[PDB]
């Protein structure tokens, strides 16, 4: 049961208005021929256009929602809404486009895909809330067939020209007028009771319905990924690397490792109150300090509440020493933190949009992470980028110009003059920390951390 068979069926309520008369028994078969496509028994990789919600969840990157709606049908024009917020109309004959014919809306919508997916997916999932409109335009703009290759690459192929006779993937598709063998899953079909925007509204407020396509489209998405990755959260799912994963991951360990032994030896608190991952590891584990752990799951839907993490009756004393918050997300962090939370409204390709302001951060596992906010940082301050070392200045084992820095914390640059290695050390570690920022996180600290007090730890 790895594909979505077929024969399953497919309920056509939601269909009627669009297409009066539609039988209430159908398959996916039987609606995939309505929709003018012919699959002629073909076990070359295409077995149906709709997936189960399982295979949609792990091709979450591919996501676009569509909605299609009537201008005025074959005789009149139809406006075609996607969840980038592009609305294109098409004439049989919230950026909105004036009315044109197939031929030329076809060639638009291969170049918005392509740009929006090729460093995302290898493939489009189009999700819908299926009224009919949207199933019967499909002809105009996809062809199927076998999977293929691209014609310039290795990957699969997503794109078709009927200028060439050519297949081509998200990166390879310049000119291409079709979308080629696209996937696609009905909202509709999970079981749900009233409309789109009923059902969207009851788990976000961020999307309004401007009425137009577009505002459908991004209202079905957001609701999709609230069903999938709010309400039911699964951390088995791996998703494959499409970018700077394995150095973020990296350069996140580190700087964890780099700001606790900091803050430990600047203030030498005696216990840290380690919050969040139940699987966390000590991020300094030669510190003297009384190590107590706490466990909360990544928060999907609100951040959490601070009295319930802490009240209703562990050390009790969280006011005692340092708590250290790394992705554990709550509404007002105590004076005494170390915090990581990341930015939900940074722009990158493993950051994909998700549901009342949140974001789905998706690397390694999809973490769906409540809307950033500034208010929950009131008792710290940004923690400003440093870089402190006590290990020997001795190079071992690549050219050289001199480090002139204020924020070198070692022995050499107490001396005067940074050696090769805290050098060498002092760029790799910034650049980790340029990367990490950049990936979106944040990093705040309680106000009275200072690291003019690491320079006496060199004594
Ligand atoms: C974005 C992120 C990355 C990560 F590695 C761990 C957690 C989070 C945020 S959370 N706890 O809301 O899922
Ligand atoms: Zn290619
Ligand atoms: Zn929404
Ligand atoms: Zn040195």
């Amino acid at each position: 049961p790895t594909h979505l068979s077929v024969d399953t069926k497919f309920k056509t309520e939601g269909l009627c208005v669009d297409i009066p008369g539609i039988p209430k028994d159908m398959t996916y078969r039987r609606l995939i021929s309505m929709m003018g496509f012919k699959m002629n028994y073909q076990v070359n990789g295409y077995p149906n256009m709709f997936i189960t919600r399982e295979e949609a969840i792990r091709h979450v990157r591919a996501w676009i929602g569509f909605d299609v709606e009537g201008c005025h049908g074959t005789n009149l024009p139809l406006q075609l809404g996607f969840s980038t917020g592009v609305n294109l109309v098409a004439v049989p004959t919230p950026l909105m486009y004036k009315g044109l014919p197939w031929n030329v809306v076809r060639i638009k919508i291969v170049q918005m895909l392509s740009d929006t997916l090729k460093n995302l997916s290898d493939r489009v999932v189009f999700v819908l809330w299926a009224h009919g409109f949207e199933l019967t335009s499909m002809k105009y703009f996809v062809k199927i067939g076998p999977e293929r290759t691209c014609c310039l690459c290795d990957r699969r192929a997503t794109c078709f020209s009927t200028a060439s006779d050519t297949y081509a993937c998200w990166h390879h598709s310049i000119g291409f007028d079709y979308v080629y063998n696209p996937f696609m899953i009905d909202v509709q079909q999970w079981g749900f009771t009233g409309n789109l925007q009923s059902n969207h509204d009851l788990y976000c407020q961020v999307h309004g319905n401007a009425h137009v396509a577009s505002c459908d489209a991004i209202m079905t998405r957001c609701l999709a990924v609230h069903e999938c990755f709010v309400k039911r959260v699964d951390w088995t799912i791996e998703y494959p690397i499409i970018g700077d994963e394995l150095k973020i991951n990296a350069a996140c360990r580190k700087v964890q490792h780099m700001v606790v032994k900091a803050a430990l030896l600047a203030d030498k608190f005696p216990v840290l109150h380690d919050i969040g991952n139940p699987k966390a590891i000590k991020c300094v584990p030669q510190a003297d300090v009384e190590w107590k752990f706490y466990d909360a799951q990544p928060c999907s839907d609100k951040a959490y509440k601070i009295e319930e993490l802490f009240y209703s009756y562990h050390s009790d004393k969280f006011t005692d020493g340092v708590c250290l918050f790394w992705n554990c997300n709550v509404d007002r962090y105590p004076a005494n933190s170390i915090v990581c939370r990341f930015d939900t409204r940074v722009l990158s390709n493993l950051n994909l949009p998700g549901c009342d302001g949140g974001s789905l951060y998706v690397n390694k596992h999809a973490f769906h992470t409540p809307a950033f906010d500034k208010s929950a940082f009131v008792n710290l301050k940004q923690l400003p980028f440093f870089y402190y070392s006590d290990s020997p200045c001795e190079s071992h084992g690549i050219d050289y110009v001199p480090l002139k820095s204020a924020t070198c914390i070692t022995r050499c640059n107490l001396g005067g003059a940074v050696c090769r290695h805290h050098a060498n050390e002092y760029r790799l570690y910034l650049d980790a920390y340029n990367m990490m920022i950049s990936a979106g996180f944040s990093l705040w600290v309680y106000k009275q951390f200072d690291t003019y007090n690491l320079w006496n730890t060199f004594t």
